[PDB]
């Protein structure tokens, strides 16, 4: 009880990979030709994340070292992994021997597995008010250093017989010897803003397919596959795990919502390599050369949560409720205006939490200057030092007085109402204990469909418990009304009710009519029937999530990202 | 008391090698030829593992910085090894002189013993409702470098006589080093997806048979054995053993049942090393070269456990009974209904169990929501922050009360029904006393017959106590019901009854008629009488494993590891 | 409690930076053609700093190790670092291929991305009141060396035959090997003088642009882009931290008031690399050779701070209050002039705030010699060992006593009038408590408009609770009067009143008119109308902050950073 409160859940990222994903040309010089054939082989991505929320200090302590604050923590770190990230077992490969004329031009090709190019993570803040305070991976690496300087001279003296020849040799010598170290998968740490910043795993050495060769050249007529996998570590083709940890920042008594969104992201590249008839004096030797020009295909998923600025989290202690102890089950609840009432109890009920501080007061957790004073008991007033706010605990006892009378609290038996008296009577009860209650659970995540890409839109769900939306063969805009519509105007309105909807079931991809969207919304209710917008016949590398709730909830709010032209993505704010 | 419970209990794994399993070639260019013999002697595989099962957090506490979950936890390491994995004591060789013609071609073989080329553990889940939270050995292994470069220069000016000369010599030099370092096992970590991790310790450094030789060639008669031994670790082929972990997370508060299945395996490779009569110009030299186109054979076993995620060993704190004291051994027995019987005590009993939480009150491990409350004692209520739900224990006393009236709970003489009274009559007793007791024992592992390869059926055990066989030279399916028969339908029904019988004989192993499955089925009585199913003659490569139980045991239900065609793998549940 | 006050509070800096202000010329040789193009994308500064104010040793205490002092703590280390400062993601360059007569010169330019050349941090002292105490880079590093002293002789004899030579060698040789380690960024730290200490990162190693090259020349006709990347670290270009502490130290018992002055930098450089078509006896070869008098374009921002000497924090005691209670909110609030006053109550009222030291006295936190005795309560008095001075708490009770005496301090009714009684009457009451008050916050930072450099004016507001302006094209003096006006007289005088006034728009930049100062002053109300003065047409390089106030403040004085000709920048001192 004494200790630092915080909050913490797991929120998880898994994505299945399609094979089709990962299918590209069978070669470059001859790209055109030869088909195409999957790049790997059960490609998934499935990792875990940890997520703390504290305030820096507890309530009540002043001028400590740690200044005031409120703290948002993402680690990825040795007590939490996840699984991983994988592309392949195995390095296939396979001989593509010449095909057009063969007098001086490319005449093979070895394409293989791709080996992922980089991992990105990308975070962001929906807004202004958070602020980038610690990054584990400090900076960059700054890299020590060994220069050698090295000058010397040779004085020499011969002397033969055949014949008799006697020389001296007089020689200076010159060098500089220069050397370090680099990572295979060098950190990179990229500082976009002030709100949003990007991590990076990158390769330095044997990074470009030349320095994957063995061997230089060869005679005029060896046929070999030297594309070495010795050195390709097992770390970049068969699975990863990260590490790295960015925290946040926020205002001293700030009070809104804001959003943050973690990308998680691998790259992919297969690798084509080929070999030039280089006809020299010495012959029609075979020098290999690498081919940068291949194209790279990105690959994301999303997650979010949604912190509540006002949340008990950040007041800095442990919050209490107050039973009263006449009733079996009766608690003094606060609405926001001011006023109480006497309800049922629940251990999860912000607006029946309330904190104890040094002064001896009441402090509930709806805003910190609200507190109890007894002058006026049915509500709550914008607090001071007054001496009628202080409040003890008199030992080995229930009955909890003040200081400005000594006189106990006490509420009646049929309607709990509550005042100060100095002894008990036969209508009015003075019991009352409390105990420390879980108001610290998270919000349940709402996963992602689409893309979080481009501006943020942020519309409350309309009149209708539900959204309108212009929709055509593509997604064009989404919201809450006709006008509240952000992104295109070409697809025709479409008013849908959602109130009792069991589930959604929406297809994205690189949807091949136009961009790479969310464009097929298919609803389904809880006994399984379905309604379909959108086209689901001109998409490509189509991939699916689905997102449940319970029957009959009532949507708060939406999020959309989105450009100037279309909506990128929609999110729906739950319960 | 104040600590963190954990479950635990050593699971083993045996396996005895056939030295026939182990019988390769006598020659790869002859390999039809000159027979076969045993490439290893007196092979076993046997190793123990350490298995914990713990929750992150003490029942009751909200809002420390380790989120709630569920964890299952297996281990290799310093603490717990067991014995080991063991292919041979020496290196046998023996030489092979040339038989066929003589002219430009292979003349020579060299066969030895097989040293592992890998040794790979590979572990699942039944379902996804697992995940993976942390490896121990954290992820491939981020090798740095050290890249050095020299460029200088040379000067020289030379004076001699016989005849006068004088000369300068000028020159420029560049080099580029570069180095690291290469474990000879290095270890490989495959994350399939995010229910199934699998490790592998794998050849790096004198992988090949060619990294073998000590000498590039001889004259055209020299007759040595080169292959030398002193460049192979005995960590390859005397004997090994792991060093790994592998951690799962579950669901907050998911309900269910959850299989993990371990498998350990080594994979052998024996050595063909020859010599080509190249004849160049120095002459017929004897170049060597190794042979990697030998097949290799992975031998396996397996070992599993199942855990209940309603098992008390994740409620999070140390249960307690309550002995009702009027009698001498009378306890409060609560069905999975909710009412309750006073019945003989057991510490096993998980109806019996109790927790006691920080609101005073009581807690069945059946579930975390079954509380007892004092309006009616006859059953148990979901519960929730009543007063009439909290208790106290009086010091020095027996007289366990509660805080709503501060009556006393007590119990009739001759029934030992439970009520609140003030004070105790002469046919109600008030004491009660309490002792914390192992509800934390593992349940008896049930061993594996067959190969636990494919797609796992879970079918409960059928209306006569047992299952139903569909099998013929070659087992087909298996289940509990004629249309419940998962694999194969070419086998005759064979309706077996088994309630009384004491062990199974299964003989497994690569069935020349087909596949490598289990086939055949001999059940063993009390008395010692058999019944055999099966084709125990087209076997080979048999391996057999017994399994035993308790005469007359109701198993529960199967598992049948099995692909699209045939069945795959046998487990019985037992009680 | 026991332990030793702090004050901490975040400083910010945030800069927009525009991609004009990045704009520089396309070529070197040529930069008077091929127009111009930003030379980086989306560049930013956002960095955090950490504040502590604490005295070196608790009040009252003597004689302990730490002389007693005053320190003000600025640091930028693990704990809090910001977001960081960016320049690009990318290395973009373009080819630009010979345009002018090709016979004997430069004739190929390749313009790339800027790499900062050095970052710099100064800070400064607005008087010399501040002295400099630690700073946790040291010093400059001492590099230790490795000298190598190497010398030999060769004695060879040689016999051959044909003809028979016999010859004998004979050699002797010396050299000596030295080598080092060099920090890329090495830590510079520059002390000009005892009240302003300036740090720099600078480059060390590939400082220039000709140590980029990979090649020394090529062939007659090789066209190649050569200018590595992989030699540039991220860290340079892509984001960087900074790491330092810089602490002050304060005359022992001073009072007065005093400005420190942040400045965070980012110095730019492009880089031009070209070829010259070198003709030697080899041929017309193309060695190239970097371009070190490209121009550095220096880009700054400030924060600032005011620290009062006087402040309860340097006291080195936590602070108390006295509530009268015997009214509901009633402190002992003490004038300047020594008077007492009954008044509300505030947790940050440093006329409030009092201290209790060893000798059982108090003493307000206006001055440490202001100390309350019993003889006439009426006024603090200046204070020493009385026995009238010492003051004592009665257990378990609310009378505080004295020591004279024994009598308790006592106060009326209807005015709270204190006075020393042994007895309380019906008029007087004796009840007193205390309790720790925050009276450590810190006061709102006002940034900076314009450019904090040459000597500072400090001129209280005028008579108007405004300033007037002598300003024309070019903004020429500020001040508080018409004499008050520092720095030029070419601008006429405008009086503006500006009590009730929500905000200030001033745009700043490199005035193309003349100089690098704000120019054009925008007055903003709560209504929003705009008042502006200067010239917005004239300005380059705009650079604008805005600065917000609550509506009706009394801003208090003005902080003018001027040179002797015109001025540098102003600074509103808010309420």
């Amino acid at each position: 009880t004494n200790t630092l409160p915080h909050v913490a859940f797991y929120i998880s990222v898994n994505r299945a990979i399609s094979d089709e994903e990962c299918t590209f040309n069978n070669s470059w010089l001859w790209k055109n030709e030869k088909g195409s054939r999957p790049f790997c082989k059960d490609a998934n991505i499935s990792l875990i994340y940890r997520v703390n929320l504290e305030r820096s200090l507890q309530y009540g302590i002043v001028g400590s070292a740690a200044p005031d604050a409120k703290i948002v923590r993402i680690s990825l770190d040795d007590d939490s992994t996840g699984a991983g990230i994988h592309l392949n077992d195995q390095l296939g490969y396979r001989q593509f021997g010449a095909s057009y004329t063969t007098l001086d031009a490319y005449f093979r090709e070895w394409s293989t597995d791709a080996i992922a190019q980089d991992y990105r993570f990308v975070f962001n803040a929906s807004n202004n008010k958070a602020q980038i305070l610690k990054t584990f991976p400090v900076d960059n690496i700054n890299e020590k250093f060994e220069r050698k300087e090295v000058s010397g001279f040779a004085l020499g003296v011969t002397g033969g017989v055949e014949k008799a020849k006697l020389e001296a040799r007089a020689s200076y010598t010159q060098s500089r010897w220069l050397t370090y170290n680099t990572q295979d998968y060098r950190i990179e740490r990229n500082a976009k803003n002030a709100q949003a910043v990007s991590f990076t795993w990158n390769r330095q050495q044997y990074a470009t397919a030349e320095s994957l060769l063995n061997r230089s050249t060869d005679a005029l007529w060896v046929n070999t596959y030297p594309v070495d996998v010795n050195r390709i570590s097992p770390l970049s083709y068969a699975s990863f795990v990260p590490k790295m940890d960015v925290i946040y920042k926020a205002s001293a008594t700030e009070t809104g919502s804001t959003d943050f969104i973690i990308d998680s992201s691998v790259n992919i590249r297969p690798i084509y390599n080929g070999a030039y008839k280089h006809y020299y004096v010495v012959g029609a030797h075979q020098f290999y050369h690498g081919f940068e020009d291949t194209p790279r295909r990105r690959i994301t998923k999303s997650a979010s949560f949604t912190v509540d600025w006002d949340h008990p989290v950040f007041t800095g202690g442990r919050p209490v409720n107050l039973q009263l102890a006449s009733f079996n089950n009766r608690c003094i609840q606060v609405d926001a205006q001011g006023r109480l009432a006497a309800n049922t109890c629940d251990s999860q009920q912000s607006a029946q939490s309330f904190i104890y501080d040094q002064l001896g007061r009441y402090v509930s957790a709806s805003n910190t200057k609200l507190c109890l004073d007894g002058e006026a008991l049915d509500a709550l007033q914008p607090c001071n030092q007054n001496l009628t706010q202080r409040w003890e605990w008199r030992k080995g006892t229930d009955e909890l007085t003040n200081v400005y009378s000594g006189e106990s609290l006490g509420h009646d038996k049929q309607t709990g109402e509550l005042g100060l008296y100095a002894s008990s009577n036969d209508a009015v009860s003075l019991r009352t204990i409390t105990a420390y209650t879980d108001v610290f659970n998270a919000q349940e995540s709402s996963p992602i469909l689409g893309y979080t890409q481009g501006k943020m839109n942020q519309q409350r769900v309309g009149q209708d418990h539900r959204l309108y939306v212009r929709a055509g063969a593509a997604i064009d805009a989404l919201g809450s009304a006709s006008d509240l519509l952000v992104g295109g105007n070409g697809g025709s309105l479409s008013s849908v009710d959602l109130s009792g909807v069991k589930s959604i079931t929406a297809t994205s991809g690189d949807f091949q009519y136009g961009g790479q969207q969310l464009v097929a919304l298919t609803f389904t209710y809880q006994d399984g029937r379905q309604q379909t917008v959108g086209s689901k016949a001109y998409v490509t590398n189509a991939h699916e999530d689905r997102f449940d709730l319970p029957a009959a909830a009532k949507i708060t709010q939406l999020k959309i990202w989105s450009d100037d032209w279309l909506v990128k993505g929609v999110q729906f704010d739950l319960n």
